[PDB]
């Protein structure tokens, strides 16, 4: 039993809710919140900008030190950093950005990072400003992630489209 509330069960291990990931995190304080990161951990907009703003820029400060030490992530890769006031840990995962021409096949590699964590609160990778089709992202999630994932979708219209088209 866990404290995630109000989710639709899609499969044995994937759940989805019409919800704000920052509010979910503030409420649940999950062990892991996933960020929709880029390779430079520059949290300017989208989910990343929202998560970072909610940490009062502490996520960005920590991320800048990470990059200065380690260099950029790979597309499809991840790193574990602090979750600050939102979660124990933040798993920064880089999905391909279609607006940068990146290969959508890398979306599966991106979701594989979730399997290193037993339970996660997450957005749909490569959705929104990353340019991919969120219906496709949800399908790859369900077909790749085997651990327990709680997906938070910002927009009622999108949430209803995802549910009503889910096979
Ligand atoms: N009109 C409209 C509209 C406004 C924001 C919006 O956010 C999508 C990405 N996103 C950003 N910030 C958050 N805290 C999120 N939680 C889940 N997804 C999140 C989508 C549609």
């Amino acid at each position: 039993v866990n404290s995630f509330s109000g989710y639709l069960k899609l499969t044995d291990n994937v759940y989805i809710k019409n919800a704000d990931i920052v509010e979910e995190a503030k409420k649940v304080k999950p062990t892991v919140v996933v960020n929709a990161a880029n390779v430079y951990l520059k949290h300017g907009g989208g989910v990343a900008g929202a998560l970072n703003k909610a940490t009062n820029n502490a996520m960005q400060v920590e991320s800048d030190d990470y990059i200065a030490t380690n260099g950029p992530l790979k597309v499809g890769g991840s790193c574990v950093l602090s979750g600050h006031n939102l979660a124990k840990h933040c798993l920064h995962v880089v999905g391909p950005n279609v607006n940068k021409g990146e290969d959508i096949q890398l979306l599966k590699s991106a979701y594989e990072n979730f399997n290193q964590h037993e339970v996660l609160l997450a957005p749909l990778l490569s959705a929104g400003i990353f340019g991919a089709d969120p219906i496709h992202s949800l399908r790859v999630c369900v077909d790749t992630v085997r651990t327990n994932v709680y997906l938070a979708v910002f927009d009622k219209n999108l949430y209803d489209k995802l549910v009503s088209s889910f096979l």
